[PDB]
């Protein structure tokens, strides 16, 4: 397997559990602390032990200087945000969080919590990591039981995680369940702008799934799509596709990105990290540059990539 050692800088440091990194419209960035996330890494099992509530942090890219942009908590529940999307229509990110479900977050630090329950009508589960497809529904990976005011456990041992669709017509739909502790997630798109594969991380497992698209939470053809290497504690975390379609996955507790290609299989790059922890990536959009978050640190760097990201659904037009 080739291996390649970018230059990685430091942009930030001091952020327990830093996820979430993501662009605004306006190019503004943003990043979520996670004291949560961070205590289950240093627990030895059911540990998680009240922690406080994480936030929504803005950095300035020039100068590091992080502002909180808000630290949601409902009915005294702190939230325990880990993944970000912006929107197409409007400049608003949604949110989700292990804690409270999906929020959708403003800028000015307002927020809504979307879904008490599901459209058939069970309970919420907590959730991790999001992607837009180009259609505007929103695929959701749900690792946490259910939401506050339930305890707080996590599917890393047992299968209970869970996948939804958010659908454009705000139906919160569960499309999937009995996951060991589902991840990062991401929706293949043709060159066409139509929505293809939805490709879903299994942490611990070493296992990333796919399921092909054929409608707003319509998924069928479950297979294992790629195989993570190691036997580390960790596995696939946060994932990214580039403008060739090629998926970036971060692989927690192996020092490696792994890079596949369109059909999956075992990865044909890696990309070694100074650090054993990548947890989260994104690219800066209309640029080859990605930005990682990364818990040995707890901190936000960057790399330049051989190419190009692949537009989020918020770079896209109305039109
Ligand atoms: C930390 N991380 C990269 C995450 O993505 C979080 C966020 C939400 C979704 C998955 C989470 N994954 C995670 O926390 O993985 C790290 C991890 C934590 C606990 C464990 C665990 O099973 N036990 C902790 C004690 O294990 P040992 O020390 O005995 O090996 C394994 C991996």
């Amino acid at each position: 397997i080739p291996v390649i050692e970018p230059l990685f800088t430091k942009m930030t440091e001091d952020i327990p559990g830093a996820t979430g990194p993501v662009f605004d419209k306006n190019g503004d960035f943003y990043v979520v602390a996670s004291p949560l996330s961070e205590a289950l890494i240093n627990a030895n099992s059911l540990a998680e032990a009240r922690s406080d509530a994480g936030e929504i942090l803005h950095i300035d890219l020039k100068t590091g200087k992080k502002t909180v942009i808000c630290k949601p908590e409902v009915n005294g529940y702190g939230g325990s945000p880990i993944g970000c999307q912006c929107d197409r229509d409007a400049n608003q990110l949604f949110v989700a969080d292990m804690r409270l479900g999906l929020l959708v977050v403003q800028t000015d630090g307002t927020f809504e919590e979307i879904a008490n329950k599901d459209s058939e009508g069970r309970c919420m589960q907590g959730c991790a990591y999001c992607a837009f497809d180009y259609e505007g529904n929103l695929w959701i990976t749900a690792p946490a039981g259910g939401v506050a005011p339930a305890d707080f456990t996590i599917s890393l041992r047992e299968k209970f995680g869970s996948i939804y669709c958010f659908t454009t017509d705000g139906q919160m739909i569960q499309v999937d369940t009995a996951f060991q502790c589902p991840a990062g997630i991401a929706v293949r798109h043709m060159n066409d702008g139509r929505p293809y594969q939805l490709i879903v991380a299994e942490q611990p497992t070493k296992k990333l799934w796919s399921y092909d698209i054929k409608g707003p939470a319509n998924i069928e053809n479950k297979k294992v799509w790629g195989h993570i290497p190691g036997t580390h504690k960790g596995g696939a975390a946060g994932m990214v596709f580039d403008e060739d379609n090629n998926l970036l996955v971060a692989n927690w507790g192996s020092s490696h990105i792994e890079v596949f290609g369109p059909d999956g299989g075992q990865p044909k790059m890696r990309i070694r990290c100074p650090f054993e922890k990548p947890a989260n990536l994104h690219f800066k959009p209309q640029t080859k540059t990605i930005f990682v978050t990364e818990h040995d640190n707890n901190a936000v760097w960057k790399f330049e990539w051989q190419r190009n990201g692949k537009k989020q659904y918020c770079e896209t037009s109305k039109f």
